[PDB]
């Protein structure tokens, strides 16, 4: 006679042991947290409070860890985390893959309130600012983008370190400083100047609105 | 002793309860469309005839319902569908939101024999008319495509309408009326000019062949 | 009473049954390649040694077949192959879309130590060399790449051939052989230039590292 025995969550794995991760790690997500059945997350990650990961995302802190979701933040449907790796082969920080916030090191940083929408890719080494709307199809890698800042469809900031409250028009690919610092200013009256509140308080619903069915 | 239940479709799920979405509907989708087990179809969507949803596909009617795929179309890997939110928490139509395709609103239409290459999205509010190719990798949100078009690998099309016949070159990211109506004519010798003929043979002729297998 | 039978690999499927292709065939993966159960593999495949695909990875070989992933490779997060029709309905070759490596045919080949990044797509026609770094959300369509070339994040080479040896900058979409033939040359402090080594590194040890978990 047979016995089933079922895991509900295959998808939120762990790590997996290598040169530079001798002991496995595990995601810890907030109970608010909502992540979609048909979305992965391994390794060394931590979800805040009411996150909502959606379908296809791949977060994975596998090879540079740790990956952090701030609070009310939300990753969309083929969002992809993922980092360099942060340690070598020694236990040995390998420092230009690493990035500080409030003096915890991180190989990709996303604070809270923060968007990223359906497609985008965020790479460590990386941080994110609270409020920021990592527009559809954008991509940061190897940069650090403030505080309410909007990177629009398509943007992508490379190497650079976005002020805070800038914006990377549609199509724009960023890649130094120079270009970084000229980035155009979100006023009242820029388009996507709300779209994160709204994004956000979405994104919230949905999470305890998926979390009963 | 046990007695297990099988759901054969948890991929193609319902609506969640929110705000402005009270009562969940769930996807109507057409006995001759192929939903791939590990593509994604939530909420309220209409799919056609013949309609081949690839894998890793995300067609997510929650926030701005309702999503349209129309007959002999086509959604390839990694395309993702989704809308700005249609309705308001008072029940009130946000109109900016909506698009209007012969009397019938939507927050994403996809006609008829449209293709949806791999890696696309299309966001709504957005219009897609018959026999376009929405190649690889393009972004079409806030626009209406008109019919017969060819959005090449990388195009994008943001807050404009796309005249009827045209194409945009690859990689060229369109977010001005001025220049959508410069869009050069899709003619006999155009590189592009049966891409989709060919395209959506091919997945009408996927769909039923992976509908025995 | 009840007796469940389980199939580990429903995402490894097979062919499904085309005008272009009367008899099925099945994904053919060495042994130390690692697929990832959120990966999907269909069709004609070849998948090498040590092999890493991961999460969400859709290679799709039912149009155009075979696809050849060669050893030591790597399909990441999010990465598509798929290719356009080689035969018709009269087992006619459809010569415009098969590349030929070393006397064998196929629609997609990806050498060896080849590198698909975080959201890249390759599609058929299209070859990769050996040691090439396929960058974060690139594309190459109808083309060649050669060997140890690096496309950067956002790169794109469709119809034309790359040299060896050369690198597009990120966020360039190059279409003519002209400018193809006017890439830069990958040095020794060219920033790129040792990214692939290390990419291989950690996916080849990630590949045997989830093998036991
Ligand atoms: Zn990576
Ligand atoms: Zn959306
Ligand atoms: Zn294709």
């Amino acid at each position: 006679m047979q016995e089933i025995t079922v895991d509900e969550f295959s998808n939120i794995r762990e790590n997996p042991v290598t040169p530079w991760n001798p002991e496995p790690s595990a995601p810890v997500i907030d109970p608010t947290a909502y992540i979609d059945p048909e979305a992965s997350v391994i390794g060394e990650v931590t979800i805040g409070a009411n996150v909502m990961v959606s379908p296809m995302a791949s977060i994975r802190s596998d090879e540079g860890m740790p990956i952090f979701v701030g609070d009310r933040s939300n990753v969309q449907d083929g969002v992809v985390l993922h980092a360099l790796e942060t340690i070598n082969e020694e236990g040995e920080p390998i420092e230009d893959n690493i990035v500080e916030v409030d003096g915890k090191e991180y190989a990709v940083y996303i604070g809270n309130n923060v968007s990223l929408a359906h497609q985008s890719q965020v790479h460590g080494p990386a941080a994110v600012g609270d409020d920021t709307f990592i527009g559809m199809q954008a991509f940061v890698f190897k940069s650090k983008v403030g505080n309410n800042c909007v990177l629009e469809p398509r943007s992508a900031a490379i190497g650079v370190t976005i002020p805070d409250g800038r914006y990377i028009p549609a199509g724009m690919v960023v890649t130094s400083q120079a270009e970084a610092d000229k980035l155009p200013e979100v006023t009242d009256d820029y388009a996507y100047s709300h779209t994160n509140e709204a994004v956000v308080y979405v994104n919230v619903h949905l999470a305890e609105g998926y979390k009963e069915t």
